[PDB]
């Protein structure tokens, strides 16, 4: 019945996102009750960005160098305060759309929608997930700043990433929505590099299972092997180590196909060995782990 | 700065989208003005499947076999209608969400949006290409008939695509928003398959242009070709044959990079014959067509 990388429905966030000027600079917002956040770099120069004392920065700015639009409309900002590396603006009219809403801080491994917007105005929707060294590799343009990434569980808006950085590798950072980095990265224009990018192992699985759930299963094989047999073979391709909670986080998904997790760390022992010799697995020629087990149990169940 | 496949944002169509139900089938529907346009094939048990005469089918039907719901709101069913294979259900209320739209008969190679439901839910949103068979690589599980794709040009909603039916093959297929099948298909449960899928020549290119803009540029080759002499090498790998005015759309691609049209399709020319040789383009070891030069513009400009 398919299976494709998909993102949560936007519409609860869609109209969230304003525009935020500040000097030359324009980026995104998020407009929720009173308060607009942005990343708080906006109030920086092409100079200022080199070594910026954002305290001493944000003193000398008063409300009116911040201009913020709802679409069109104009939000009145009569407060600024910043919080780590977020800037807070208050503003008279709260958000008559707001919705329920959290602010989570995800775990690497884990997987989120991003709305991208450009100058306040929503652009697409697309999944992304934090890799083990508190990367994404999402698609921010100019303007792309303040686009926001979230997850929807039931009731709430769960927002856990607002884009700031890109990285002279071309992969992309940004902080939670209390503005703490993921990652060791600050906003400031000095050498900083992620650290070795590792793969998310039971991700990788996950989307094996969903594969044989869509009838790609050229890859089973008949034997099995131990968590400590496959994770010293894990190890050597800068793969995560596995560990029995993944296992057991993996139990629906081995029942649902009748394959236990042993059974398929083996095929997928067998495919970082050998590789794919020309077949493909869903549509892909390589592997890939940015599927969670739960985004394959909610489209295959 | 990054390139992702991606979906317009949904907010526009999340609104628009209830829930059906006849005998003991239940499925999508979708919410314009005072009209629900669903799949005619909701009004058929296992039995009828198998030879349904629709007229006589829709006759027997009186418009309480017809249940639907906006969200937990129920809305009142005062007439039922045929339109080719599609059911149009009028309603007491008129959706006060309904957007601004159009109901678009796409073009294979053509890429559109679909907000994949269950259950007049919106599940989540992905992009999907029309194949030059007719045919989709999409999503569609159990309660998904009914979910439409879509695509945002400034003002407006194009409806182009609502889902009905799943193919042998594990692809998919549907019809507009008048109700015309796409391809040769038809409701009714008996054999028939899709054409020979070709690849779509244009797509690939915009898609290597979109990888030169990234970054990845290994591909490139001093070499170039003429169109005749690339086009008989697409014929032999079941590839569309490229046009003078897929050159010109390809225009404004080939200048951001500085590489003609020609010099691409010779560099194409060697991934074709040679493959990739374990090099990734975009992160994929296989080549891609369901990018227009449209989608990638967008992204990269
Ligand atoms: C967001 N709206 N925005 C604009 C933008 C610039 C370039 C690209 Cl490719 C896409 C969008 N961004 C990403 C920025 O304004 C940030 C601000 C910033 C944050 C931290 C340090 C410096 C600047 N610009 C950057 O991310 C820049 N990054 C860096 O200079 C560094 C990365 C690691 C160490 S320094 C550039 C290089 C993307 C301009
Ligand atoms: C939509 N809600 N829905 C349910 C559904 C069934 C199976 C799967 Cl894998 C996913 C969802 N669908 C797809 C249907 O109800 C259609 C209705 C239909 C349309 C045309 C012909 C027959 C039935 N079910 C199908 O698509 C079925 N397809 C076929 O029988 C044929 C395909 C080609 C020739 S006959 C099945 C096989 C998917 C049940």
């Amino acid at each position: 019945s398919g299976f494709r990388k998909m993102a949560f429905p936007s519409g609860k966030v869609e109209g969230c996102m304003v525009q935020v000027t500040c000097g030359t600079t324009t980026l995104n917002g998020l407009w929720l009750d009173d308060v607009v956040y942005c990343p708080r770099h906006v109030i920086c120069t092409s100079e200022d960005m080199l070594n910026p004392n954002y305290e001493d920065l944000l003193i000398r700015k008063s409300n009116h160098n911040f201009l913020v639009q709802a679409g069109n409309v104009q939000l009145r900002v009569i407060g600024h305060s910043m919080q780590n590396c977020v800037l807070k603006l208050k503003v008279d009219t709260a958000n008559p759309k707001t919705p329920k809403y959290k602010f989570v801080r995800i775990q690497p491994g884990q997987t989120f929608s991003v709305l991208a917007c450009y100058n306040g105005s929503p652009s697409g929707v697309y999944q992304c997930a934090m890799r083990p060294n508190f990367t994404i590799k999402g698609s921010f343009l100019n303007g792309s700043c303040g686009s926001v990434g979230f997850n929807i569980d039931y009731d709430c808006v769960s927002f856990c990433y607002m884009h700031h950085m890109e990285l002279p590798t071309g992969v992309h950072a940004g902080t939670d929505l209390e503005g703490n980095f993921y990652g060791p990265f600050v906003d400031r224009q000095t050498a900083q590099a992620a650290g070795t990018d590792t793969t998310i192992t039971v991700n990788v699985l996950a989307w094996l299972y969903a594969a044989v759930i869509n009838g790609d299963r050229w890859f089973l094989n008949r034997f099995t092997t131990t968590l400590n047999d496959f994770n010293l073979v894990a190890m050597k391709y800068n793969y995560e180590p596995l560990t029995q909670d993944h296992v057991d986080i993996l139990g629906p998904l081995s029942a649902q196909t009748g394959i236990a997790v042993l059974d398929m760390c083996a095929s997928l022992k067998e495919l970082l060995q050998n590789g794919m010799n020309g077949r493909t697995i869903l549509g892909s020629a390589l592997l890939e782990d940015e599927f969670t087990p739960f985004d394959v149990v909610r489209q295959c169940s």
